[PDB]
């Protein structure tokens, strides 16, 4: 019977370890940052300053032995390696030839990227926000976004997360050629070459280490040795409270889809759809793949890429070898991974994708039925209507009519339901299609009355401009404007309309819109009336669900809506 062992807490790093290193004070490359492993080295010191120490140690984790070696004095550290993250009852036992002696348990830390060392995370939710019953299969998604921790002040804990399936979170960025990312200014570009730097072109990386995995948020208990903080922490946190919500990283966006062009390129695929799984083995909270390309044949921010002879080819091709790569960690993880993608639903994006081949392979398309019309120009429209609006052309729908210069129709018209049923078209399951709702809205200037051809009709007049504003309004950029602000600003309690804005409809379209007749503003976007609407018509056509962009433009309203809507 030796002396029982007293755990050395100072010499054993406070019980706290790590699988995962991560630089919280410096920024630097991908690779230099984080240092994910396999195995967790722990270290315990115990002290045996009285009696006898006896000859041997072995240590347990919940009853369960995970170590063992001699003792040869007074004092004795234990180095061992351990695989599953958590916390553990840990008891240490001192051996001689006479019994053995255990310490009393204490509570052992180790930190891994599935967050099994947290705690759930506790919620502070808008509580605008209702509760439902909505049938777990049907699919509610929307976007979080890495940098609406700064101005826009959403952070995890704020996402109604009883309310969704699916968590995309935008943006991972692939390094390589980024020239669109210059029009981000901010220093976009260079925080991406910082991450970039020891990264080979084509894969992943983070590109705001601060806000993915660095700051110290209060409400996550984040203190200075805390292994994993930001965003990331957060999100492990929340799947400790939600296990079955999926949280899935949206790769590309409309700035960071350049490099998917070179994909043409199998060894580019072979690189990026590595670096994928490295990623996935890395934050092991992420349940899958987002691929977020603006968009194969062109038409995206970088206006001399687009191949419309073998995008697509290679949008398939990485859909097949992503699969293969998932269906590799399932073998490895006894998990399941999810593989998906957001994608334009203009006639013109839809037709360079034979997405009936693509689909095979994918759980879901997230097809974005919204940005139809927009400030990029002075022509009002609805920006995300489920159908052809009043204020269309005589065959312009179907495209099969004749423009203002007698021009025909190049494709449909920018809708919700064009872009779906060309969808179905091709062969792609409705089950598989994922409707967007849009948590925002599209602005202009200067569609005074005079500018009308129907005078109660602003959808028929002509912008002077992009809509202008504050950030405490939910203007962020000129053109753009959170719901939450519309909401605030222009439509008032019951929809009245306030500060000069007057609220319409139209029921053609199913899409709402306030107008300004004295300043010309018009915003088009969605509301509760609109994703009734979309609810009704994705549960007629048996979709997926129903999705959104992006959840901290919302205050509640719409998600509420697109719940009942699908009730
Ligand atoms: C039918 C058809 O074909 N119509 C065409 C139409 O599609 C075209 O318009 C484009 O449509 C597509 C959809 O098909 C849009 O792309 C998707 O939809 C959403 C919403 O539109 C996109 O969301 C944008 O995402 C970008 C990133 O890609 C966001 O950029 C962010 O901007 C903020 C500033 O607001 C930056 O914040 C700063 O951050 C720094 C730190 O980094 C911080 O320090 C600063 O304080 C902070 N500043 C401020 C002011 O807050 C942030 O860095 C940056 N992030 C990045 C990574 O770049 C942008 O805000 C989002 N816009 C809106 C609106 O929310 C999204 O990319 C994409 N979703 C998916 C799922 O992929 C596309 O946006 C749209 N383009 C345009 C130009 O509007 C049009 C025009 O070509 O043509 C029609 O024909």
């Amino acid at each position: 019977a030796p002396t029982a062992p007293s755990i050395d807490m100072y010499g054993s790093n406070n019980l706290q370890f790590s699988k995962i290193e991560l630089a919280m004070e410096t920024t630097s490359g991908y690779n230099d940052m984080v240092k994910y492993h396999e195995l967790a080295k722990i270290k315990v010191k115990f002290n045996q300053w009285s009696g006898t120490s006896g000859d041997t140690y072995n240590v347990y984790f919940d009853g369960v032995k995970v170590a063992t070696g001699a003792i040869t004095g007074s004092q004795t550290t234990a180095s061992f390696e351990y695989g599953q993250g958590g916390l553990y009852q840990m008891e240490i036992e001192a051996c001689d030839a006479t019994g053995c002696s255990k310490s009393a348990p204490v509570e052992i830390t180790i930190a891994d990227t599935d967050g099994s060392h947290l705690k759930p995370l506790t919620m502070n939710v808008d509580p605008n926000n209702k509760s439902y019953n909505t049938d777990p299969s049907i699919v509610m998604g929307t976007y979080f976004v890495e940098w609406g921790i700064y101005g826009r002040d959403y952070t995890v804990d704020n996402m109604p997360v009883d309310n969704l399936t699916h968590i995309l979170y935008g943006f991972i960025p692939i390094c390589g050629p980024n020239e669109s990312v210059k029009s981000v200014g901010g220093n976009s570009f260079n925080a991406l070459q910082t991450a970039c730097r020891g990264v080979n072109d084509y894969e992943v990386v983070i590109h705001d280490p601060w806000a993915a995995y660095q700051k110290s948020f209060p409400q996550a208990g984040h203190e200075y040795s805390t292994p994993i903080k930001g965003n990331y922490a957060m999100l492990m946190a929340l799947k400790q409270r939600n296990p079955d919500l999926k949280i899935i990283p949206s790769i590309g966006g409309w700035t960071l889809s350049d490099p998917f062009y070179d994909f043409v390129d199998k060894k580019n695929r072979d690189t990026f759809v590595a670096s994928v799984k490295k990623f996935l083995k890395t934050w092991k909270f992420y349940d899958g793949v987002d691929i977020d390309w603006m968009f194969p044949g062109g038409g995206g921010a970088a206006a001399d890429k687009g191949d419309p002879v073998n995008d697509g080819p290679a949008y398939i091709a990485l859909m097949r070898e992503l699969r293969v790569m998932l269906d590799e960690l399932e073998a490895e993880t006894g998990r399941t991974y999810e593989l998906t993608s957001a994608i334009g639903v203009g006639y013109d994006k839809i037709e360079d994708v034979d997405y009936a081949d693509a689909v095979q392979y994918m759980d879901y398309i997230f097809a974005m039925t919204y940005d139809f019309y927009g400030g990029w120009n002075n022509v009002p429209g609805h920006q995300t209507a489920l159908y052809c609006g009043s204020f269309m052309r005589p065959g312009q729908c179907d495209g099969g009519g004749v423009d203002e210069n007698g021009e025909p129709y190049k494709g449909p018209a920018y809708t919700a339901d064009n872009g779906i049923q060309l969808l179905l078209a091709q062969g792609v399951p409705a089950n598989k299609l994922v409707l967007g709702t849009a948590m925002y809205g599209r602005g202009w200037e200067g569609v005074t009355p005079d500018t009308l051809t129907d005078p109660n009709d602003p959808m028929t007049g002509t912008a002077t401009g992009k809509l202008k504003g504050s950030t405490a309004q939910g203007v962020w950029e000129d053109g753009v404007i959170d719901y939450k602000g519309i909401k605030s600003f222009m439509l008032g309690a019951n929809n009245t309309g306030i500060n000069g804005f007057e609220y319409g409809y139209d029921a053609q379209a199913e899409a709402p819109w306030v107008w300004n007749r004295s300043t010309g503003e018009l915003i088009t976007f969605d509301d509760h009336r609109s994703v009734l609407a979309k609810g009704n018509y994705a549960k007629s056509l048996g979709l997926a669900g129903l999705f959104s962009w992006e959840i901290d433009a919302d205050n509640g309203d719409i998600l509420n809506a697109m719940h009942e809507g699908m009730a």
